């Protein structure tokens, strides 16, 4: 928000306004990075981004400590080298390359379509990067009629998403990605769980309106009483939440689930790609921005 608005005070004392991305701006498959870029906490054009830029942006404007993004930074730069063909040093070329499929970007996302979702031909691909309202609605419908959801609910959501993706993706494309997705499940609990409840650290409950605002608008739900977590969330919270999601009991099992879908997931680790492997072509779509309604500087 505008620095003088005081909307972030006293959790964020140095805010910048929301600015919608233009047609030439680079955006990510990540709702967090997109929100940061929309506010210029990382470059608004989504290009040439250093580790420290990202660390400071997450810590000072989102209440997310350095520990939370340590692996994410490692993987971002691995994907950058893979996509571009050369070492990206400490300048991430752009955000768009992060939508390289079967890498950091993965299938059965909460709010994005899959790279080969519903395509009639093997070589075809679609926008697996921009926010997709229809996809996100499939996630929200699992918790329809609710204001909050827990670990068990999140587990049901990711299962529903896995089921839908396995059915809709071109035969052979679907690849389960529990370790990455459920770090991201942990991310959701870290950012938009209801810290106003007395037991937030034992059984954090996500506020659905906060989640919906963040994802749909790619800006921060301050108007709904949200603020950056204080103290900043640490990696321990995230991986514990991740483990708790996958450990939660399933009361409704979707069909067409991949093998081993229900149960614990592997620890997320650094990505690696063969030097001979050519990257998949990136979707070229203009960056998404909210239009119903469009957002003002303080939204
Ligand atoms: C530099 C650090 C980060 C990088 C490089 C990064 C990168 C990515 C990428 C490539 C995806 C796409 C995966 C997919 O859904 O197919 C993604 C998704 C996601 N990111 Fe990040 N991320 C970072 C930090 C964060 C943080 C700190 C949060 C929140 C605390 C966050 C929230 C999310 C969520 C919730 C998704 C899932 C979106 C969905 O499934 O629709 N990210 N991120
Ligand atoms: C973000 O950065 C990535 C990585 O540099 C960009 O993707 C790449 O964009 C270039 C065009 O600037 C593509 O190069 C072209 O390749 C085709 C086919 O090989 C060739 O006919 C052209 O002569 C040109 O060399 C490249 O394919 C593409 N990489 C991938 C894997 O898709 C991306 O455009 C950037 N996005 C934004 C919004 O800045
Ligand atoms: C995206 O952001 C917009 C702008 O903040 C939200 O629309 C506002 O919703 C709040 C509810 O707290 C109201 O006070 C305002 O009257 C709304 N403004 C306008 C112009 O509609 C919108 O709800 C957000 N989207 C989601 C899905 O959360
Ligand atoms: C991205 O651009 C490519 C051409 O540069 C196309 O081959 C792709 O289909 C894709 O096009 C989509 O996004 C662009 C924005 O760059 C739009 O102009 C197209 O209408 C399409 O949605
Ligand atoms: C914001 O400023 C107030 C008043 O000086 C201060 O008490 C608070 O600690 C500041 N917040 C942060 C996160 O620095
Ligand atoms: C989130 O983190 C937990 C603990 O590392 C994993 O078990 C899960 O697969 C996901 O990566
Ligand atoms: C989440 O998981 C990690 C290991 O993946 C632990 O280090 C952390 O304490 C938390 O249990
Ligand atoms: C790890 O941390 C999470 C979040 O604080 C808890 O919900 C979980 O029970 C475990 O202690
Ligand atoms: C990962 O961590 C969670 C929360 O502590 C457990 O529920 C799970 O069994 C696994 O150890
Ligand atoms: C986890 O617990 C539920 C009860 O809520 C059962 O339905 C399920 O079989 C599993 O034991
Ligand atoms: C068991 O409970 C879950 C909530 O965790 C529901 O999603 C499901 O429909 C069933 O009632
Ligand atoms: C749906 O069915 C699976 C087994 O296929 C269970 O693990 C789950 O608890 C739910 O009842
Ligand atoms: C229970 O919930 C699962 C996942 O949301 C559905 O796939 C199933 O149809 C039932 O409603
Ligand atoms: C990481 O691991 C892969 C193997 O999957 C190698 O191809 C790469 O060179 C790096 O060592
Ligand atoms: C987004 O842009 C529209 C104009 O199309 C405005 O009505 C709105 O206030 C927001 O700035
Ligand atoms: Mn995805």
């Amino acid at each position: 928000q505008e620095p003088g608005s005081g909307i972030g005070y006293p959790y964020d004392n140095n805010t910048l306004p929301y600015v919608a991305p233009g047609p030439t701006d680079s955006r990510a498959p990540c709702p967090a990075l997109n929100a940061l870029a929309n506010h210029g906490y990382i470059p608004h054009d989504g290009r040439a981004i250093s580790r420290e830029t990202l660390q400071n942006a997450f810590l000072n404007h989102m209440g997310i400590a350095n520990s939370v993004i340590e692996l994410a930074l490692t993987n971002a730069f691995v994907v950058c080298e893979y996509v571009t063909g050369s070492d990206c040093g400490d300048s991430l070329v752009n955000l768009t390359l992060l939508a390289e499929p079967h890498a950091f970007e993965h299938d059965h996302s909460f709010s994005r379509k899959d790279y080969k979702q519903g395509v009639a031909n093997s070589n075809d691909f679609i926008d697996n990067r921009n926010f997709d309202a229809e996809t996100f609605q499939t996630s929200l419908d699992v918790v329809a009629g609710k204001t909050h959801f827990d670990y068990a609910d999140m587990n049901e959501i990711r299962l529903q998403r896995e089921s839908l993706s396995n059915e809709l993706d071109f035969p052979g494309w679907f690849t389960e990605s529990k370790p990455i997705q459920n770090v991201e499940s942990g991310f959701i609990f870290a950012l938009v769980s209801d810290f106003n409840l007395p037991d937030n650290d034992e059984n954090p409950l996500v506020r659905i309106d906060w989640w919906k605002y963040w994802f749909t608008n790619e800006s921060f739900p301050y108007h709904l009483g949200w603020h950056p977590p204080s103290p900043a969330r640490e990696i321990e919270f995230v991986t514990s939440a991740s483990s708790a999601v996958l450990a939660a009991s399933v009361t409704s099992t979707p069909s067409s689930l991949p093998s081993g879908a229900i149960g614990p997931g592997a620890e997320a680790v650094p990505l690696s790609f063969a030097s001979t492997m050519t990257p998949f072509l990136l979707a070229t779509n203009a960056p998404y921005y909210a239009q119903d309604p469009t957002l003002g500087p303080n939204d």
